[PDB]
């Protein structure tokens, strides 16, 4: 018997085994399955994913929320948004035998984010697998604003031959074009003023980029330059796919720094 | 890509046999994969056999010497003629014979990482093989998509990391273990049974009788059944034991309890031997 879902409202699933059932039924009637892995604490970047997902003609969306190791409100928002299925299961429905086989990834993980949080990558990528497993939607959907973490997704699904589209979903910016994140509500005006820093010095160094690679380099860190506690860990141009930068062509610009306590990061499309 | 149904059908490249698989699953098939690599035995079309009794199964065999799991590569045997000239025999419609350019076109990148389980015995002295297994199991299961995948019990290791993949990746495939063929006297059907000279081959008897022996010797315990396997190895000519060890039938992190598996190794010259059985204590 598949478990019970009612379309055009909320479902939601704690057991694995439920929401693969459900997710199995919906592809052999037509839909398009979509997911949105996320955990929890949703804003308005999670919104931005969302919608993206739905616009997919004969979409069903499923959301999961799940911390690797409000509520209430999380699940209203998933309801206000139209949001089918919520799939919110446990630390030990995740991992009923604990941590044994896991995803171990390329060398990508090591670099960048990879310093300061070496093992972080595996992690991501050992529950991204299993959410797709669990799922098996036709398509996935992630932000931009972690695009190592995106890059790496990538790569998993190349690597181990997957079969779902990975979308990857422009990031969501306040209005001074500081990037989404769940850690900004920590900085205190100083901070929050400084913080802008790391956005206008890549949005200068995109345009910057016609006079060359250099030039944007030295833009974005000229902009770094001008703010106060605001201590940068890295300020990189890569290719698109994150190996060494072409002679010209397309490429990212990565940026993280420390302001006080708080760890932002950002990057952008460069255009050499 | 084309498909005759009734006739082998071979595929390289991992998108066709993706298609024809996706395809046919469908039309109402149950798709089974038997991976495979090469140099085909009795052993191996007990597992295709296997496949093709489950009711509108169609048999998907791979072979692929898998480089990721490895002058030991360049040992292994290849003998693609006889294995192709086997598989028509057995009436399989399908065998994928991908490249190692097609499987790892970005070479070593995303890997698998076995739990401690791959550290122990066969992985002990070589502490890569697993991962590498794992590793071309998952994309084989990711290409093909079967509902159930076969291997046989002698390399019992390698089953039970692979149930542990198919578990801890929520993988959506049935793992199927066939019992080990044996030829006449006992011994295990093995690719590498083929580098046994003669009085190798008369001596490789000796794992198999321990084994037996020590099972039937279980209803006095554990010390007498791994005790009688000793003494039947000892008891043989050029034998020489790498490991004997009975251990919980998960291999897991638990003591044994009633039902055990004694696993053997064993070196005859240059030609490792693997064998074993399953054991109930007092029984
Ligand atoms: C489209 O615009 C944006 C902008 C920022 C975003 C997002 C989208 C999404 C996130 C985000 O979810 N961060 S998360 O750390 O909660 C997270 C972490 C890991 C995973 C993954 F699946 F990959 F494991 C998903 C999410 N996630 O919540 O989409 N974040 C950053 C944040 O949540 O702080
Ligand atoms: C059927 O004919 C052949 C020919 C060569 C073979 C094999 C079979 C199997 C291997 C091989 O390396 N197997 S193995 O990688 O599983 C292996 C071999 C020896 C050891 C040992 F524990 F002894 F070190 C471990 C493994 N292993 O399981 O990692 N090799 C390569 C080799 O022995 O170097
Ligand atoms: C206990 O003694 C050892 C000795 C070497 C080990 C290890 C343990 C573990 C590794 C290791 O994982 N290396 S690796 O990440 O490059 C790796 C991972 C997976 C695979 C495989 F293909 F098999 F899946 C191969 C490698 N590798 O070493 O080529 N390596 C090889 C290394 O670090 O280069
Ligand atoms: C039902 O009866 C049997 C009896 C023995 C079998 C099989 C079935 C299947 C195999 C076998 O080797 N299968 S395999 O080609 O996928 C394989 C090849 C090499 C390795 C190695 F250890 F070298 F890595 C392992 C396997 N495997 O079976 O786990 N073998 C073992 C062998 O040929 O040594």
């Amino acid at each position: 018997a598949i478990p019970a879902f009612h379309p055009g409202e909320l479902n939601v699933y704690s057991a694995p085994g439920d929401v693969a059932d459900v997710s199995r039924a919906l592809r052999l009637t037509g839909r398009r399955v979509m997911l949105v892995p996320t955990m929890g604490a949703l804003h308005e970047g999670h919104l931005a994913l969302v919608r993206a997902a739905k616009r997919v003609p004969g979409s069903v969306v499923v959301v999961s929320i799940f911390v690797n190791p409000t509520p209430d409100d999380d699940l209203a928002q998933l309801r206000a948004e139209g949001v089918e299925i919520a799939f919110t299961p446990t630390t030990a429905a995740m991992y009923p035998d604990g941590l044994r086989t896991t995803v171990q990834p390329g060398p990508l993980a090591a670099e960048l984010e990879g310093g300061p949080r070496p093992t972080h990558f595996a992690g991501v990528l050992t529950v991204v697998l299993k959410l797709l497993q669990i799922v098996r939607p036709d398509r996935v959907f992630f932000g931009e604003k972690d695009y190592q973490q995106l890059v790496l997704i990538r790569q998993l699904v190349a690597d181990f031959n997957l079969d779902v589209a990975v979308v990857g979903v422009p990031t969501v910016r306040e209005a001074d074009g500081l990037a989404m994140s769940s850690r900004n509500r920590y900085l205190d005006p100083a901070q929050r003023a400084a913080a802008v820093a790391l956005s206008a010095a890549l949005t200068a160094a995109a345009h910057a980029a016609t006079a060359g690679a250099q030039a944007a380099l030295d833009a974005a860190r000229a902009v770094l330059d001008a703010a106060p506690g605001v201590a940068v860990d890295y300020l990189e141009l890569r290719d698109i796919g994150l190996g060494p930068m072409p002679l010209n062509g397309s490429g990212r610009l990565l940026v993280a720094a420390r302001l006080g306590t708080t760890r932002l990061l950002d990057n952008i499309a460069i255009e050499i």
